[PDB]
């Protein structure tokens, strides 16, 4: 137990009365609306989202990085920190690894995970930066580099990520590369994409029977003129071309200004290529901010599409849910805690939508009542449901408050040496 | 008079009275636990008013098509009758915003009708972005900033006429939004055009009553697709400052570049005393003029957070004009305006719930996470019980759209008005 | 038939012949030093054509207002007469794109008129984004994707009639752009709406002649302000791919999200054989429908660079349809279309000047700077002498707009046609 | 001479003939247009733009940095490379320094600049990153930080930049900070701006009589929710509030999508607050790409406003011009060379605009002819004028070609140790 149980007990007890009052009030209100709050809570306590190992330490921008105290010095410290998020929220049992950042002996990783009560989500490869001892630089590309030897090196790296993942329990590989160009003419758009397609086809061949291969699109950055996998259209072409095991991963902050992201989600589901999500919030570019901190409604609208998918009986639809954020000005553990909470919040509200009524308003083109039907769910304060879900599963009624009360940060600050060079 | 029968209102309120009582009491207990007196919030909410646009009462259209519904208002008088319904049911829209010459009519009559319906009039709106039949000079290439002196004079004269109409009905401000700009590089000399605009606005200001305000409204684009004279809040500030103390800037939410932090523009204008008022609506792409809060309700809340903070900081003489500027292309105009008015009160109400003392502490300590969570605790609060009770206590409807539909008002005016 | 007097064209050409000779010869010597035969370029340029929109010769407007100029064309016939002028002077717009029902008229008369004027017809354009007189079902909530079956059937039938009119006049394709979508979250079920659209398009597809094509045109927003069924090239690809071989995607330059790399979309559509054609225009904010290349000339060149690269390395009967889709609210429609057509040929000619061998080398080399400079060397080249000489050799004018004004054509049609009146644009009702 | 004169002479002679033909042809064409090419060339020779010291080294993104060979380490190495750009283009006589990146003994800096034939443009302060031993972190801001001591430290830093600048010949200080927030509520917009204005007032008082203080606005990054100096409106408020010596600096890539930047330029000029420019190109955000490599017409349109401003004889108009770019996939020296070249290209074309004709078409609302008047100048290939101006002032006809012919890159690569090589 990273967090003392007596502390979780104390803080939960301190807030029990208020929770009881709020939950019961919400329960009665929902009952009057024909909704069984217990049914919603039962589903909420089972919604899980993977935590990114690279989001447990303080992030930075191209301008600067401002680390806080007790920064994890490696993957093992990071797993320890992830154990806190899971213990308090009970919504993040799995961790997303990034190779070579989290490169370590597979058995050790697995041993630490089991010891902490954590599993492992999709593996993430890294061919957007050079590691020591590389025969080829990824400066001008990786899987789509004009140099065949460079593409071969990148492929091998991805295959290695699969080997690591199989050893620890992962069942998928997410591939995001920075490949693209910063000047018109630098790249032949089509040849670059063909090179990429050939490389991914090879990686596809090393995929176990029950594995998935996710390609993640991104409009720009690091490439500032064109990117090979720039949007969901190119992404669909990739998934369709590679095969059944290949699907598309949607990272919320990777779209052009004003893009209707929830529609992209609906389109990918309709064609069975919605592999998973990378949750975060943003206002300008790929800001990688705490989920829902900027546009909570958009997050709800995305979950509205996910729940509608179930409502329509979409077969074998099991998207992977993951947080992909950077925390530059907050305690990473606290931001990941509240971000996971926000995601469960959007999910819970999505479950409250009266889709029978909505179905009717859409059929009769009653736009005003249709939008009001969604709003009736989104406006509902489901915090009591999230808190009760946590209480029932061993978590904290108020996770960040309990986190601060434990003094975990000061503790790890004393155990961990700050990076000097 | 009462456009909506009172027995209907009473009936539809009693039908929901029990549920409301339960929700209001529960929220009240929750707010008490948070150190807030729900009664004090309701009191302020029932006092928050936003003006309804005359041009949003009838069905709107795009450059591609217009799909009118039944019972479309024939003119300003029908529109006032319909505005009376919005006010009767929401009790949040006692004033109507007129647009000339769309609403041209005998001022005395308009006032007589407003008085009979229990409606007042907000800022007048001039129109020199379109030509009227028998117009001597066309605004095709501009109006207040047109290169032709006679055309600028005509635009100025039209604005003065708007003021004369406003004085006859009780309006105390004039809002100036023009399409002036260019669609091609080189078409206009940016500086010269702005110089002409400033000179013309100077003449309008000269004719502005001393108990009136002059609001200029910036817009990034449309109808001008390359450059626009009053393109953003920066130019807008230069205008207000140049004209004088009676001139201020009006912020229309959908008139900003993609990803613009609009609440910051609001805060900046308040700091320098030039925030005249708002034109509320929502959008996702351009100046969509959609129902307020229907797309990004948190943004609306964040704008009101700046307004409330201004009061909390102790800003004096700050009374921004609140107006809705929307077009309803695929819904019953009355229903959209009803819920839009409600949404604005919703954001305002939530803004009132913000624990300013706690927020101040987190800001000073650079506790970004708790600062933002402090705003979220207010925003996440479902204040519908408060909005509904305020309505019920002031003669409105617990659920206005439901009551509106139960009344059969639309079918009624549909029979009274030509198809 | 010459809408513009031949002596006027001759006069205006002779007056600028001396200067053109000097510029053409200097550019010829420069290209020669660069290993390029100016005649080869001029020969290709003279053969590049782009269709003119019938709805473009009339003055356009916005939702706020419309400001018609003098001599506004009454109907399709007046518009065809005006299009004949653009073609006579630029020699780059022999085909006109029709829009139904705006230009509905006896096919035999249209066909007869086009021939007399030396004009053909490009793709037909259906209109189910507006209601017409006596229409049984309104398109307020959609057309091909409307929830009401009878409404979708009515829209399908309209499109089939467009195919019928086109078959009679010599058209070989149908372009389908609709406003279908929603203004509020929840109003539409994205998937169901798209399924209905696909099923409706399938019925229209069944009505296509063997040598016809069906072009679906995506647009991010407007008239729908929250979601649009055919919102981008991704959904557009799914459509074309689903319908069949005769279905392809049409790209309108101003229909993309801010900062989108449009030339890449073109390449992707080419790679997968679904590049149906283009709707050329320029913009800075949204679907501004401004004169092509008047705002971002380089972007137009880069789009043509992809086309020429494909045109170079011979591609699958690669013959995308080129059309101009613009609205002119502050200029003489005829003059803007003239210069817009010219700009399109300018970008094309410049793309022709790119040293493909050199470019390929720099790309394989990862020599970004030289690769981009290779494009710039072609783009920086002032090809106006080629464009002018191409027009002069084919019966056109050296300076089209100059000749147009010298002819007094506008004053002439102004006297023959009823005067127009300015007014609103539909933002509100009567 | 960083580049052997014999090399410059040989590469000039090699291209002298073609240059003569093109220059004469252009001279004849311009003559027919009532313009004397000699006059344009004379003006172009005198147009200068400052080269960034941080632009000669390879740039990178938050994802990775891919250094090239012969990466300059320290300001002395950087100055040596800047000298090559000036020698070959003759358009970058002055260098922009950034403190503390380029910290060194002022006397020694001046001596080096003099020896290399380089002057110094505006100084640049840095309170958007923490330096070793720093007493107060800038994690939550600097000049607008809530902590008084932190703001004072930031002020002191800027004052030191002024001291260094005065010793080396600089006459201005550019202030760009990352100050802002990543979360709504994190900052009180008004108070933060009040703190900034008060701090800037202190810096303003340390300004010599002949110095200027430039504030640089930016929409976002590093702050992803709000930025204190977010746009030109706030920037104007700052300059007007501070006084006559304070003006606004415009960095092309710092604006919202679709913003009409040339209008902002015109507005600042009209009110005497156009302090200077930070030239670069972009497509998505603050990409910092080579000037004009993405949107050359926009660059021309900006210069059209500058040339018009002089034509009108506006007073208080005397902006500084600087390049602020990052080169992640090209030889930094070649990019700066061609970027300085594009800037002169835009200036040259703006010089060709027939102002009289333009004025007439504007007054008569002939939009088509007015825009065509701009195009006639922009469509003109002024490369002959740029090449001749260089040839006449000791530069290279084709700078990048000569640079490559000289073998300079391999030279410094052999003198400088790479991290790994
Ligand atoms: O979103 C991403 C890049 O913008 C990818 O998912 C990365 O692998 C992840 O963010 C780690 O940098
Ligand atoms: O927002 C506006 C134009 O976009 C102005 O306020 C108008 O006067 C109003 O919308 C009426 O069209
Ligand atoms: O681009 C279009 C709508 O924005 C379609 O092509 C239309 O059919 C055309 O523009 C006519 O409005
Ligand atoms: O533009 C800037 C930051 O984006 C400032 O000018 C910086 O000081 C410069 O780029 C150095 O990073
Ligand atoms: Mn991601
Ligand atoms: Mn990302
Ligand atoms: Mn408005
Ligand atoms: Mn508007
Ligand atoms: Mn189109
Ligand atoms: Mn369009
Ligand atoms: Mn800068
Ligand atoms: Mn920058």
């Amino acid at each position: 137990f990273r967090i003392a149980q007596d502390v979780v007990a104390r803080e939960n007890d301190r807030r029990a009365s208020a929770l009881k009052e709020d939950y019961e009030a919400l329960g009665a209100n929902l009952a009057r609306r024909g909704v069984d709050i217990e049914a919603v809570t039962a589903k909420v306590e089972k919604f899980f989202v993977a935590v990114p190992s690279w989001g447990v330490g303080t992030g930075g921008t191209r301008f600067a990085r401002f680390p806080g105290t007790g920064e994890p010095r490696g993957i093992f410290d990071k797993l320890d920190d992830c154990a806190v998020i899971q213990q308090l929220t009970r919504a993040t049992p799995n961790v997303s690894l990034h190779i070579p950042w989290d490169k370590a002996d597979p058995k050790e990783l697995k041993a630490r995970g089991d010891a902490l009560g954590l599993g492992f989500d999709a593996m993430n490869s890294n061919t957007f930066s050079d590691a020591p001892g590389q025969a080829h630089s990824y400066k001008y590309g990786s899987l789509s580099h004009t140099n065949a030897a460079t593409r071969a090196q990148a492929v091998e790296h991805n295959l290695e990520c699969i080997e690591i993942g199989k050893a620890i329990g992962s069942k998928a590989l997410t591939v995001w590369i920075g490949d693209g160009s910063n000047f018109p003419g630098q790249s032949n758009f089509t040849r670059a994409f063909e090179r990429y397609l050939s490389a991914m086809a090879e990686i596809y061949k090393g995929l176990p029977d029950d594995w998935k291969l996710f390609s993640e699109h991104k409009m720009y950055e690091p490439a500032f003129y064109s990117t090979v996998v720039q949007d969901w259209g190119t992404n669909y072409l990739i998934a369709q071309t590679l095969g059944p095991k290949a699907q598309c991963l949607v990272d919320l902050g990777h779209h052009a200004p004003n893009t209707n992201i929830e529609m992209i989600v609906a389109r990918l589901i309709q064609f069975g290529k919605l592999g998973g999500f990378h949750f975060n919030d943003s206002k300008y570019g790929d800001d990688d901010l705490d989920a829902g901190a900027i546009e909570p409604y958009r997050l709800f609208l995305v979950f509205n599409e996910l729940v509608d998918a179930e409502a329509r009986g979409v077969k074998g639809f099991h998207p992977a849910h993951m947080i992909d954020q950077l925390h530059n000005v907050t305690d990473p553990i606290e931001s990941l805690i509240n971000s996971a909470n926000e995601i469960r919040r959007a999910y819970a509200q999505a479950l409250l939508v009266d889709r029978a009524a909505l179905s009717g308003y859409q059929e009769d083109n009653d736009a005003l009542m249709a939008t009001e039907t969604l709003k009736r769910a989104y406006r509902t304060d489901v915090e009591p449901i999230l808190a009760e879900a946590r209480r029932r599963t061993g978590g904290a009624v108020d996770p960040v408050a309990t986190y601060r009360a434990s003094g975990y940060r000061a503790r790890v600050a004393a155990e961990r040496p700050a990076s000097v060079a």
